[PDB]
């Protein structure tokens, strides 16, 4: 059926048909919605490859052409002979860009077409991966003028020769469980921070220690590598009015780079495909700094501001939250490091949504993830009905490597 | 089938079995989620089974399932339906049904209070004047001079669909809205259409910024009638700030009693089209939505100016800063005038405790994440980190089309 999506702030109604092309399951049913759940053969391969190629040739205005038929049959024969196939560079680039385009949880998709794709399919060792990663980090960082990019390592074969980046993000801070029972550094990485130790790393036992890369090539055991400190751009956090802010000793990295997801293109699976863009202010100030299970710094900032913390009704938590986020955006803009505020980011997404509806007939979006973690209703996306569904190519979650690896 | 729900902040995992008793559809499919969509005369046939389900639930609740009383009631109702095409609920069943419709309301964060609902039986009402009296008594009871008490008033159920009882107002108390020929709006933009209907029906509008609308009441399917709610019964709170003396000069105020009056209460197959209910406000409803929505009073700018914030670039978060102070103002004003109100931190914390309790004693708690998470400071409230399952259980409250779109004028 043809579904319609309305914006209750502007009355604008959009009709969605793109969902009719969805193939994967959402996790919901006619009786139950699981919209807030974080994680809901040669015979299988060709139809997938066919699906992909058809849309590829359709995008290049050559659907049903000789070239299309030729390619479709070449891949077909290749699969029947090699149980798999290889994507042309042009197809790989198209696929990576569309996987981003179809990422329902990403609010920054208005940038989808500008993706720089690095073909790392000729890689064979961990030192090789380290080289490709350093180059990606340096390219995307661009002295502070961040550029979107993704590096694609060799596709899956027999499931035993998988390339995998063990880190969840190329750049993250370590976490250590102290005697006090408390946590030093980022609590979210405690476990990983230990697998590094349990592997050889020499943790400076610090609050903000950039973790090392744990690279896995061809299924072998992962190796560690220190990212050239000179390549890891960091920003000191200070408030544009509270001189005492710098005394908190807070800093964060400028390059957000997810490295544990799986890129699926035409049936082929790329288990190591780290990608990076740039931060939206709230990701750091609200989630990394204020989540109770993270650096949880609200009380500290609350105290230094001297606001009544006796009653929650004084909204001291809210007041403190705003100041921390103003500081983050100020520190990044002052160090000339790319970053976008939730107001600007959400405005762009709405524009992107309208473009996608009139050009592709729709745009899968996960409201739960798209609406910012603070000031939700004062951003335009809060009032925008959204339809979530899965389209391929796509980025998927996958089990951690240390829970499936056979040393 | 068992369904696990996890809180990523506490790692506490809960198991849901209650969904197995869900019957109504959600709108979602196995290929698409419609979780963020605002809006996703029965026959004797589909009536007794609906009646049976409810009665079994009721007798099981009082530990009398299978009792002679339980069996006799089923026979009584069956005979009634086949004999008259419908049936009448006993007072006890109505109270149980009303409380559970609230308990099952997936979009309500105030459910920890469900068992404390005061139910007023207005099923003997026959005229609009009759309805007005019942509503006035409800408003006075619930207000209780500022110490708000939850309540619901239930008018006669639907019969053939042509004698419906309806409260045309969306809320018992709301401010009028007026569109100016220059395109601007005086008052609350959200109530312009209804305000026009009221004027056309003869209401003499004072055309101000905060004029309490009159009640438009429909009884027995007849044309609706206008009634002014006694001013002395409408509790209002002047909004001021604890530190900003200029805030009060913004001339802002709001009523203390939120009273939804356009929903349909479904109990055991019976439909009650007029069932106004009220509780008390959570601060953000007024401060964030009624005052700051671009399509409502939209006071962000004026407030940001007076605070002299840097409004040249959004990156200064002047909207966020102004938003917090306005919400501080709302909470402070209500508490000072001793009118019940709850902040979002307290309300969401209570909901989490309610939800965990329900999972243990009931086996589940349907919840709509999109609606439960507050419209400001989302992630610093426990609910943001709580996975929730949304499904429909009956008794329940449902939306129904606006009466002016379906009413046959006499
Ligand atoms: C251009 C700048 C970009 C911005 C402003 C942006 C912003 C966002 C934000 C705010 C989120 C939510 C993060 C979280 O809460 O964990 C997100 C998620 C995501 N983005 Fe983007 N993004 C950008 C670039 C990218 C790129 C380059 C790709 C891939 C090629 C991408 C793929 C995704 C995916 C797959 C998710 C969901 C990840 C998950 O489930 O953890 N994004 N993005
Ligand atoms: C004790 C005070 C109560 C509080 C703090 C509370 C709070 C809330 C809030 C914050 C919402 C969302 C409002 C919106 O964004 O439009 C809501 C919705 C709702 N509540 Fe409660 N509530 C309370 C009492 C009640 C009562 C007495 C009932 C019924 C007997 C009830 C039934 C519902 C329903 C059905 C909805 C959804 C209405 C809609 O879809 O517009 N609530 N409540
Ligand atoms: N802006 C981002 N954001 C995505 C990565 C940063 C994000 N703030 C983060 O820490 N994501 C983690 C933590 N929670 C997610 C999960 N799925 O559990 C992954 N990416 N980009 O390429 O520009
Ligand atoms: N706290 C409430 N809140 C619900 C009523 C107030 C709410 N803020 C409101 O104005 N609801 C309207 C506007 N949006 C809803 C809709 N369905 O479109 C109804 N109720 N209570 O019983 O205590
Ligand atoms: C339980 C709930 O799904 C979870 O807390 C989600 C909510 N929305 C989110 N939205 C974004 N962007 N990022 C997140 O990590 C989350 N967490
Ligand atoms: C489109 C989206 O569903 C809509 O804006 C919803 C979001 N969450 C909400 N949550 C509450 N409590 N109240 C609302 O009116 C809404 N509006
Ligand atoms: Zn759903």
């Amino acid at each position: 059926r043809f579904l319609k999506v309305k914006n209750w702030e502007t009355d604008v109604v959009l009709t969605d048909t793109l969902h009719l092309k969805s193939t994967l399951e959402t996790g919901c049913t006619e009786h139950i919605c699981m919209g807030s759940i974080m994680l809901p053969t040669k015979d299988q391969l060709f139809p997938l490859a066919k699906e992909f190629l058809d849309q590829y040739y359709s995008s290049i205005k050559r659907f049903g052409s000789k070239a299309h038929m030729d390619r479709l049959e070449e891949v077909n024969k290749e699969i029947e002979s090699t149980s798999t196939y290889q994507l042309k560079d042009t197809e790989l680039i198209y696929g990576a860009k569309h996987a981003w385009r179809n990422a329902s949880r990403c609010v920054g998709r208005i940038q989808w077409s500008k993706l720089q794709v690095f073909d790392a399919r000729d890689c064979t060792t961990a030192h090789g991966m380290f080289n490709y990663i350093c180059n990606h980090v340096k390219y995307a960082t661009n002295k502070g003028n961040l550029r979107s990019a993704i590096t694609i390592f060799p596709q899956r074969t027999d499931g035993k020769h998988d390339f995998r980046v063990w880190n969840s993000q190329l750049i993250r801070y370590a976490g250590y469980k102290q005697p006090d029972g408390s946590t030093l550094g980022d609590p979210a990485n405690v476990q990983f921070t230990e697998i590094c130790i349990q592997q050889g790393w020499k943790a400076p036992r610090g609050r903000f220690d950039v973790l090392p890369l744990l690279l896995q090539a061809n299924g072998n055991d992962p190796e560690l590598f220190q990212i050239p400190p000179e390549l890891v751009l960091e920003v000191p956090i200070r408030h544009p009015k509270f001189d005492w802010f710098k005394d908190l000793g807070l800093k964060w990295y400028g390059l957000p780079a997810v490295s544990n997801m799986l890129l699926e293109i035409g049936g082929l699976e790329f288990s190591a495909c780290p990608f990076s863009g740039w931060y939206m202010g709230t990701e750091i100030g609200v989630r990394d700094y204020c989540d109770n299970s993270r650096y949880n710094i609200l009380e500290e900032v609350a105290k230094k501001m001297d606001l009544d913390m006796r009653k929650t009704s004084s909204l001291w938590k809210d007041q403190a939250l705003v100041e921390i986020n103003i500081a983050v955006l100020y520190s990044f803009q002052s160090d000339k490091v790319t970053i976008v505020d939730h107001h600007s980011a959400t405005e762009s997404f709405i524009k992107h949504m309208e473009n996608e509806y009139r050009c592709r007939g729709g745009c899968p979006a996960d409201w739960v993830w798209i609406v910012p973690p603070m000031s939700g209703s004062i951003t335009p996306v809060f009032h925008q009905e959204m339809l979530n569904y899965r389209l391929t190519p796509s980025f998927e979650y996958q089990p951690d490597p240390w829970n499936t690896h056979v040393w």
